[PDB]
């Protein structure tokens, strides 16, 4: 889809992986942050991406509508000590990067969705918002913040348990 429901599919996609680890019990929070560079972020606190030839985890992220439909798609690591950066250049992937230590678990996906594929590519904060109020109530406990860089937007979802 190309229009601003196929763009907000892209960040659908996105979100319904980093919940997925929530479920699990694996993150606690979920950051959704709309840049004003046309991109879009969202990061979890969960296990990391893990970094046949289809049992790599990140040929999922490569062949996803997501990098498909996107210019550029950056996913960071925070798995197994280390930070990994696993960019795409128009769907291309580049060599995976090993970064500095970290203690800490989580992966961030940030897109730039195509627009020439795209005949809008602005995001709406009441539709994102409404997609987030429901994973956080499917996920009692679970934080999700909401941030749009371009007018300062803010909102906090979060059901107690
Ligand atoms: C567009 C997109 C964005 C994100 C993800 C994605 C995939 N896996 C994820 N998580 C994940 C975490 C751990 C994991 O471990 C699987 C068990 C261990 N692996 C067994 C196979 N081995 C080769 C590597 C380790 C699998 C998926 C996450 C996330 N946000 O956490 N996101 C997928 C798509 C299609
Ligand atoms: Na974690």
């Amino acid at each position: 889809s190309t229009g601003e429901r196929g763009l907000h599919h892209l960040i659908w996609e996105v979100v319904d992986n980093a919940v997925d680890e929530a479920m699990a019990g694996f993150a606690t929070r979920v950051d959704v942050k709309i840049h004003a560079d046309g991109s879009v972020e969202v990061r979890d606190d969960g296990r990391g991406i893990p970094v046949p030839t289809i049992d790599v985890v990140m040929t999922q992220v490569g062949v996803s509508v997501v990098n498909a439909l996107s210019t550029r798609l950056e996913a960071t690591v925070l798995r197994d000590g280390y930070e990994w950066f696993q960019y795409y250049d128009r769907s291309v992937p580049g060599k995976l990067k090993q970064g500095g230590e970290t203690k800490e678990t989580g992966t961030t996906i940030r897109f730039w969705a195509d627009p020439e594929i795209f005949e809008t590519t602005d995001y709406n904060f009441e539709t994102v918002a409404r997609r987030l109020q429901e994973m956080a109530f499917l996920n009692k406990g679970l934080t999700i913040e909401l941030t749009d860089e371009r007018d300062g937007k803010h909102r906090v979802f979060h059901y107690p348990g």
